[PDB]
C-alpha cells in the first residue's frame, strides 16, 4: 500500500509562495525592444546640461547595480537557496537583471546621447567613490555566502533586498519625476517596467531572508536586527552624500532624500522589520510618475 | 576592485550581441503548447514504446537538470564579460524556468504519479545514464578560479551534452514526431532541441576562444583531451542506445543519429568532423524539419 517517495517535480509546492512568485514573474516577462524611444528625443534635447548630467549618471548608478545583481547577486543566492522552483525563480530573476534591466540603460542611452557622452559616463562610474563603496559593501556580502551556513547567506540576502527595495531609489526618482510632469515618457516607460520587476524581486528574497531569521534563537535574532540595522545605516549615509552628489545641481537632494528614507522603510519591512525613519510629503510628481 | 557596468553599446566579442538576440526572440513557455491532445495518440501504442519513451524522457529530464543548476551557472560564474555573462544567464534560465517545466508537464500529462516515480528510480539507478551524467558533472566540478584550461574542459563537456549527448534521446520523440504521433509533446521538444542547438554553439565559441589563446603544444594536448572524451562517452551511447533502443527495433538508426551529432558537436568547438558522414532516418528528418 505504500508508495514510492517523489522526485523534485513541479505540482509539489516546496513552500506556499514560490509558484505564484514564479508566475508572476514569467508573465511579467518583457524588453526594452518592446518599446520605441525616438518619441523621447525631443523632451531630452530640452532640458537643461545640468539635467541632463544627473539623468545620465543616475541610470549609470543603475546600470552598475543591475551589473553586479545580474553577474553575482541573483546567481550566487540561486546556488545557495535549497529546491529546484525556488532555483527557478531567482535564475529567472537573475537573468531579468542583467539580460534585461543592465541592457535597457543601453537601449535608452545610445537612443539620447553621443557616444563620447556614454564613454564618459561609465568612466565616471568607475571612479564615482560612493557607486564604488556601495558595490564594495553590497558584493563583498553576496562573495562572503559559505555553502551550508544559513547567517552568512541571511546577510547577503538583506543585502540584495536593500538593493532591490532601497538602493534602487536615488537613481529611479529622477525618472519618475519626469514621467510625471509628462517628459521622457517612452524612458519612463522601461524604468516603471524595471521598478514593478524589483519590487517583485524584494519581496521575494525578503520572504526567503525571513524563513532563515524564524530559525534563530532570540539572542541571535537581536544580533540578525543588529546587523541589518547598521547596514541600513551605513548605506544611507553612503547615499546621502551619493544623492547630494547628483541633485544639488538640479536643486532636488532634499526631495529625494525624503524618498529614499521613504523605501529604506519598505526594505525593512519587506524583511519582516518594524519602519526606521518617518513618515513624510514625497514630491507628488514623482507619484503621478508611479 | 573597481566595478564597472554593463556597457551594450560597445561589443566585447564578435558574436554575444547576435546570440543574445537569436536566444531572447526564441523565448518561449510550457503553456503555450497544450498537451492533453496527446493522450488519442500515447494510448495507441504498444508497452515497450511507452516504457522508452518514459526512460528516454527521464534521462533528458535528469541531464537538462545538472545543466540547469551547475553546467549553466558554473560556466556563467567563470566567464568574464558583462554582455556573455548576461547570455549565459538567460541560458540557465531556460533550463531552469522554462525547460524543467516543459518536461515535468510532458510527465503528468502521460503517466499516473506513481509511475513517474518509479521510471526516476529505474533511470537513477541505470548504469549508462549515470556513467554520463557524472563524467560531465565531473568536468563542471574540476573548474578552478582564473584557470582556462580547466574552463575549457568544462566548456567541452557542456558541448558535448547540449549537442551530442541529449540526441539518443531527443530521436524518440521526433520519431513519433515525425510519424504524427505525440505531436503536442513533440513540439515541446522541438523547441526544447532549438535552444540546446544554440546553447552548443554558443558555449563551443567561448572554447574555441580559449582555444585560440594557447601554444600549439597546448592545442594539441587539448584536442588530443576533446577526441578523448568524445570517444568515451560515445561508446557509452552505445550502450546507452542498445539498452533503450533494442525492445523497439531502432538501435541501428539511433547510432547514425548520435554520430551525425557529434559531428556538429566538435564543429561546434572548431574541431574537425569524427565519423564518416550518413544519411539520417527520414522520419526522424521530418520531425526535425517541422517547425
Ligand atoms: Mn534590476
Ligand atoms: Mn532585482
Ligand atoms: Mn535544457
Ligand atoms: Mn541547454
Amino acid at each position: 500500500m505504500t508508495k514510492i517517495y517523489d522526485a523534485a517535480n513541479w505540482s509539489k509546492h516546496e513552500d506556499d509562495f514560490t509558484q505564484m512568485f514564479y508566475n508572476q514573474n514569467v508573465k511579467q516577462f518583457w524588453l526594452p525592444e518592446e518599446i520605441a524611444l525616438n518619441g523621447d528625443l525631443l523632451t531630452w534635447k530640452y532640458l537643461g546640461k545640468n539635467e541632463q548630467d544627473t539623468y545620465m549618471k543616475v541610470l549609470a548608478g543603475l546600470t552598475l547595480l543591475d551589473t553586479e545583481q545580474g553577474n553575482t547577486g541573483m546567481p550566487i543566492v540561486a546556488e545557495h537557496v535549497d529546491g529546484h522552483q525556488r532555483k527557478a525563480v531567482l535564475n529567472f530573476m537573475a537573468m531579468m537583471e542583467n539580460a534585461v534591466h543592465a541592457k535597457s540603460y543601453s537601449n535608452i542611452f545610445m537612443t539620447l546621447a553621443p557616444t563620447e557622452t556614454i564613454n564618459e559616463v561609465f568612466e565616471w562610474v568607475k571612479q564615482n567613490k560612493y557607486l564604488q563603496k556601495k558595490a564594495q559593501m553590497i558584493v563583498g556580502l553576496y562573495k562572503a555566502i559559505q555553502k551550508d551556513d544559513e547567517i552568512s547567506l541571511f546577510k547577503a540576502m538583506v543585502a540584495s533586498v536593500y538593493l532591490e527595495s532601497f538602493l534602487f531609489y536615488s537613481g529611479f526618482y529622477y525618472p519618475l519625476y519626469f514621467y510625471g510632469q509628462g517628459k521622457l515618457m517612452q524612458s519612463g516607460e522601461i524604468i516603471n517596467l524595471i521598478l514593478r520587476d524589483e519590487a517583485i524581486h524584494g519581496v521575494y528574497v525578503g520572504l526567503l531572508a525571513q524563513e532563515i531569521y524564524n530559525k534563530q534563537t532570540e539572542e541571535k535574532k537581536a544580533e540578525l536586527r543588529e546587523f541589518a540595522i547598521d547596514l541600513l545605516n551605513q548605506l544611507y549615509e553612503n547615499e546621502l552624500e551619493y544623492t547630494e552628489d547628483l541633485y544639488d545641481q538640479v536643486g532636488l537632494s532634499h526631495d529625494v532624500k525624503k524618498f529614499i528614507r521613504y523605501n529604506a522603510n519598505k526594505a525593512l519591512m519587506n524583511l519582516g522589520f518594524d519602519p526606521y525613519f518617518e513618515e513624510e510629503d514625497i514630491n507628488p510628481i514623482v507619484l503621478n510618475g508611479l
